[PDB]
């Protein structure tokens, strides 16, 4: 660090707070500006718990802890390494969707970078704007599908900023080298649009090629600053654009977009451990999803190539997959429009057409069952009875976020089934126990134990492209980690209290597989891969910033 | 403004927000780095407002408030104005006592400078560290005397911090040419001692010469760096430095002491106004002391000043004081030691020397009665009787701080007198109203009514010395601006609401004042004192950061 | 450019004095700062030239020039580009060398990274202390064989220093991105240990493992901050190190080393130049060198790489060269030693023993000599005349530098000869006019002919590694630009005045040969080279730093 005075305590990055030395204070200009006493982060640790512990509301304690991230981003990232289970549900869903509806009455200072429509020609200048020099991943949205909250226009930035904190929290990535972008085209939402306190620019979405050439000026402007291979996930994008932009850019930058492919290699992961109790004859397989858009077609697309690893052929897989959306079941020749993407998926129709959900399942008889859609408890009991009728073990996942939006809850799940269900959600739910003595610990199946390991691999491998294939690698590696005692408790998913390790560890994989794959660049190639990743990973513990002093000969 | 970028946002001083123009964002390299929402303070403020409402306790408020003077120092100052009445209690006593003694345990970012005995022979280059280069004013404590908390130690910076928002607040004096200062040589609070989030040194306090020398070293330092006429305020010291500390600075620097010197003033005041509507004649007045430290033997020696200026002798004037402390009533003889400044209003015992200060009040039979011993609640019912008894319209004065250190409420006051009273407090208390009907509104009789329109007046006449004479004067400049009507509700001070013009129009009648008997030394004389002050006052409406930018012919 | 103010102007990378526009200087604060005229840069180029017209001696334009350098470097470089042929002299050999063997009396200002062996252990700390952070060029020496002037310690820093300004003078390649280093473990020039005005450390050459740990820390050191392909070109290193770091370094970094694989390329060229008019028979070539170290058994080497790749073998290539130092001609079982790179070329004793080099001359009767012992006039007229009697075109090249070191000159090689002799020299000689009233204009024989060129090509690939076949085709890329017109002449090189876009040119072959053997690792691969390479030079014109201010809709 080149600065000196209270420029240092200015800037959250390096500000330690009274946990500056006091060699540090004197050699750097700093004696006089802090109290006369010395702490540890240990102590400062402290003092946030007791605080933390009196407060009531979660809105309260998120606007308390991100609030840090501004003052001291070292004590910041220790705080949620001391309890990332605890703090998970504030920092994350479901607390989150509530603060980004919430964004502009709790402002106080913002966080990452701004490119609105108005900025079209002159984005290059936007993104120069940035202080951080080397920035190695972006998490950008346009704020049209903010979890199942629908379109909230720029109040989405809370997104992509608390997605990046998980990368530093989760897997270890340089905080400095990430970059939350969030585009501005307008919104549709009439009620934001009345809003005083809105922050974003006042008119409806800009849906002409003006908008296509932004984002393309996007892209181009900061893989010319940054670099070519400069990790791009796309977060919370609308349906016709997400899978847009995925496509034309994939074979051309370094991206992904994480509610098609990350949710992906989660839902799979947890479907294979499932699949470690049952051990149901593939060609019994039958899986029919509520919803079917980006996560939807995303999981559908990793099962298919799964079940053609485990023999099946690619015709053979999809025809075990089914979908009902808010139109209905996708039959062939429906009145409800089917796109590209759900073609595969859409069948002929079958001896009769379900009405509700609950027709669905009765008539489609599905072994598994997967709620994507955002709207609301549609895993009603009759659904959950009628799973748990027709299956002896039935597979039930509720993934929409955040926790109001959800199918259904674990406790629903397992008193209705009589504990019967192999139950997964996308938001946290506390164990069960029915009245019979019984206790089920549910395992959390969101993208989260996902693009934080997945990242690190592609960084630290100076990986150019990700493939599908690295998504399916990635599943494999997460599940892996499940021991039997846990998948005993009810768990699909290793324990959230070690989701740095099992990041870590999925990393470790990834790289392993981008290496023997020929998809790393990065040299010369490292012997020992675990020794490697775990080498380069970023520490919260305060560092020295002392000058090298040292005397002659 | 020689700075650009995100340096502007992270400096408080100039942060603005989401109220940085287009032209300001793209000029100064901030385009980007803000939501594409251009903001207006009228909007901040009501975002403010909004959560404070919200907010359940004080503390939390506290918090919240002087937080927004480390993000956007504007809008804090913005927020004061809009209702400093409100948040005065918060801001001000009683809550800044409590946040004192929570101090270690709310910390986020320090605020002032600290020097400590351990950097003796080192304060000039601590003193060189301070950011801004034409500080005006500062506010100094050693946190032995908090309040009537007593000895609080570096966890008493809180109170320095608070005064000098009411430097701005109160008198428009500049933020950038204010400055706290805490003085740390140690502290005998042994809960503080043992306390693991104290942030001073962790010793008893150094009482020998090498405290002198440090404050020397302090004095030296300060007036070095910024000039000799610079306005230094000592604050909560305990009594014995405090008085040595003044006698032994007033005719070398420009000092004076709040306590001793400012509650004079405003006592003086109350007492005034007061007299408006006992009309009681000089001769027969009677004056008697709970307390004599600091602020009791201030009060009384500006008593006598009036006095004497209205006919009464400095002896004569003497003899209609008394005063009573933690040993008893002071009189000729007794074994409790009588202090140099004592001696003029210790006098001969009456025929029975009094126990207790109700015994005190039945003997001596005062026409008035001022708490000053921040002891708790000494004027008892019994106590209030007597003086209902003794007179028809008794004259009480609960000056302690915090507000349970007071010696009794308004309710009491009023209610036992049957309305007979004129009462005044150092901490707020709301209306009183009788069970026949009638309402009593109380002043408030603290030193903020006094140091801010003082202080003003001293920087902008470059006065270098003050005497007593400038606080007799201010005090008649208070009274001077009460109205009848406002008198008539119980008021012996203006209403706190308009604090604002309240220290203007005291600062420019003590300019007038000043350099009327040649103790202000900026050149030239201004015609018209008024126009002059007015004319520099600091305003919380944001400035303008673009550069100048304009066409040659 | 985020800085404003006068650092602008303090900072010669960005400085542009007069040249400022008005829009700038009102926008970035400099309004005032500078002179109330708005000048172009050609203004400046010829108030520049107009001052070094009236200067006399090459060292106080050096002094004056360089100097640019500090103050305003596009400026800097924009005079050189006027015309670099008739600076060369000033700026390169041989008054650089009188600038290095001087460089304590005349310094004024420091340039480049210096670290000494008393900083082993600590070098890191020291490249961290650079400015900039995105370095890709680094050019290094330890001062042992400055020239032919000897060991001269860290008065040498004036050869790298020298060199970078011709990576971008000549190929484009951008300032801020170049480092010259110089490593200081002392120097045995007993005369500089006598010098108070030497800039190192005043002790003998640490010539232990010590040295070897101190290069290593600091290739580790450099790598680590700037990556593992940053260039690292080795400069007047002794012979010993040279090598023994060349082929310890080459496969694990970018490095190279300009003394023995720069000079192997230039020498090339000229002698396929001069194949050209001689079209001597391959069998019957036969070189003798004056010298025997880094250049002799570089030149050697490529040379042979070309025998073998026309026809010959490995084998009897060598067999044709033969080498005579300062103890005589290299023949196996002679007396002195024969390292492992003299080898191939230490043949088997002639008939006679040739004791003087004119009787080498005799013995051998070689077709070509090559010079580069660094000792003098050892081409002696006798050896001159011996060559025209032994040969109808002889071919005499006196590479040694400075012109003081040369072995003949121009004139001497082309009278003595009668304007037979094909001559090339290391340092600049005007054109020859006979007395019979032929003109001869001499070629250059120098590698800044090559390494820029080829440093841009490898930077702009992405190369990891450096092979001798890549100084091959370099030697190719300069000869083939030659014209029959300026051999006619007397040339074996291209002008010097258009050393510009010969040197683009050898870039823009470099690289489709980097590319074409798969050693270029930038993606994605260009389309057209030439346009590749020519769109990402670097230019001396002034770039606007205006901020980007625009409308919103
Ligand atoms: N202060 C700086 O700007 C600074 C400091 C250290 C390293 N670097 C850069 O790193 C490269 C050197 O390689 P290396 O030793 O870092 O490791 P590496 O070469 O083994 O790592 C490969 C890539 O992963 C990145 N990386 C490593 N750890 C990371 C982390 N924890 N979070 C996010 N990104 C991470 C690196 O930047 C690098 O591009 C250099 O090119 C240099 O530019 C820059
Ligand atoms: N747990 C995770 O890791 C994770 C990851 C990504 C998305 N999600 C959640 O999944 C939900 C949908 O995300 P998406 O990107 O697939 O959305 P999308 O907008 O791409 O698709 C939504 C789908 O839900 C359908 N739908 C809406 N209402 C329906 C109804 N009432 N009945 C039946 N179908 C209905 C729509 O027709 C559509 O097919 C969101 O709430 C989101 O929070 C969870
Ligand atoms: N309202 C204002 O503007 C204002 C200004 C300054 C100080 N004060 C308050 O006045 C109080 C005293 O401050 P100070 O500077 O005078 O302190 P001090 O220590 O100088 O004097 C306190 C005096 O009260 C006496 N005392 C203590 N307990 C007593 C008891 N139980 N009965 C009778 N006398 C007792 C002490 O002997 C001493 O003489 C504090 O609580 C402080 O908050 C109010
Ligand atoms: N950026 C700076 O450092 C800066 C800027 C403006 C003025 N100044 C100083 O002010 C002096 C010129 O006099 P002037 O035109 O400012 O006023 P003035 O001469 O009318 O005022 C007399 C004194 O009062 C002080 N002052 C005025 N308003 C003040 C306020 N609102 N709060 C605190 N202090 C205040 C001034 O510093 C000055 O020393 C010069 O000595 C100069 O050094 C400094
Ligand atoms: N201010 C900065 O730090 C800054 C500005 C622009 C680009 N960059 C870097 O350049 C890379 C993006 O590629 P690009 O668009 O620059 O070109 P490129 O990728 O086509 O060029 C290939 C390499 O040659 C280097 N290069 C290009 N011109 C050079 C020159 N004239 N002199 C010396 N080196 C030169 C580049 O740094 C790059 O690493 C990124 O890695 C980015 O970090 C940095
Ligand atoms: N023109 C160019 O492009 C260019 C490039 C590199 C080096 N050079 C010049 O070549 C000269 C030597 O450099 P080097 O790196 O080969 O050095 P070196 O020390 O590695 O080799 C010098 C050789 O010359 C021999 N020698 C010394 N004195 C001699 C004498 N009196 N008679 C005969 N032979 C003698 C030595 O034995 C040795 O073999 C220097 O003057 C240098 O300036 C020119
Ligand atoms: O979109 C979501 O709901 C998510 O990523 O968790
Ligand atoms: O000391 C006090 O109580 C004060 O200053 O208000
Ligand atoms: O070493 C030399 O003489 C050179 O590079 O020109
Ligand atoms: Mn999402
Ligand atoms: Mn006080
Ligand atoms: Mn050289």
């Amino acid at each position: 660090i080149k600065e000196k005075g209270k420029p240092l305590m200015l800037n959250p990055r390096t500000n330690k707070g009274m946990a500056f030395t006091l060699q540090e204070r004197q050699m750097l200009g700093l004696q006089g500006l802090l109290p006369p006493k010395i702490e540890t982060q240990d102590i400062q640790a402290l003092r946030f718990h007791r605080n933390l512990k009196k407060m009531t509301s979660p809105l309260e304690k998120y606007i308390y802890i991100m609030g840090i991230q501004e003052r001291n981003e070292k004590l910041f990232y220790r705080i949620l390494q001391d309890d990332i289970e605890s703090l998970m549900p504030i920092v994350y869903t479901p607390t989150v969707g509530l603060a980004c509806s919430q964004y502009g009455h709790i402002f106080r200072r913002p966080k990452g970078l701004f490119i609105s429509i108005s900025d079209r020609g002159h984005v290059r200048s936007i993104v120069d704007n940035w202080p951080e020099n080397h920035v190695k991943a972006v998490v950008v949205t346009d704020g049209e599908r903010i979890l199942g909250l629908g379109d909230l226009g720029v109040y989405g930035m809370g997104i992509p900023v608390g997605k990046l904190c998980l990368y530093t929290a989760c897997a270890g990535i340089r905080p400095d080298r990430c970059l939350p972008v969030c585009i501005d085209v307008g919104t549709d939402n009439i009620a934001l649009l009345k809003d005083p306190f809105y922050m974003g620019l006042y008119q409806k979405r800009d849906r002409t090629q003006q908008y296509d050439d932004l984002i393309d000026e996007f892209m181009k402007a900061i893989t010319d600053r940054y670099g070519r291979n400069t990790l791009i996930q796309f977060e919370d994008f609308g349906n016709h654009n997400a899978f847009r932009f995925l496509r034309k850019y994939r074979e051309k930058y370094c991206t992904f977009n994480d509610d098609i492919q990350g949710t992906a290699a989660v839902a799979l992961a947890g479907l294979l451990a499932a699949q470690k109790v049952i051990s149901k004859p593939i060609s019994e397989h039958k899986i029919l999803f509520l919803g079917a858009g980006e996560a939807a077609l995303g999981i559908a697309n990793l099962i298919v190539m799964s079940m053609v690893e485990n023999g099946l052929s690619e015709q053979e897989a999809q025809k075990k997959i089914w979908m009902f959306d808010k139109y209905g079941l996708l039959v062939k020749g429906r009145k409800a429009k089917i796109d590209s993407y759900q073609e595969p998926f859409t069948h002929s129709a079958p001896e009769s057409i379900p009405d509700t959900f609950e027709d669905a399942v009765n008539i489609l008889k599905p072994s598994t069952i997967i709620g994507v859609a955002g709207a609301g408890r549609l895993f009603t009991p009759d659904v959950i009875r009628a799973m748990a009728s027709i299956n002896e073990r039935p597979v039930i996942f509720a993934l929409s976020n955040p926790t109001a939006q959800a199918e259904c809850t674990a406790e629903e799940a397992y008193t209705l089934t009589e504990g019967r269900c192999l139950f997964a959600s996308g938001s946290p739910f506390g164990p069960v126990k029915l009245t019979d003595g019984r206790v089920f610990t549910p395992g959390q199946g969101n993208n989260v134990y996902i693009f934080p390991g997945v990242a690190l691999a592609v960084i630290l491998c100076n990986t150019r492209h990700i493939s599908d294939s690295v998504f399916l690698e990635a599943a494999k590696a997460l599940t892996s980690q499940l021991t039997d005692e846990e998948l005993a408790q009810g768990r699909l998913y290793p324990p959230l209290a070690n989701i740095q390790e099992v990041s870590i560890n999925i990393a470790i994989k990834v790289t392993e597989y981008l290496y023997a794959n020929k998809m790393a660049f990065r040299y010369p190639e490292p012997e020992d891969k675990a020794k490697y990743v775990k080498e380069r990973t970023w520490r919260s513990e305060y560092d020295s910033l002392l000058p090298d002093v040292y005397e002659w000969p």
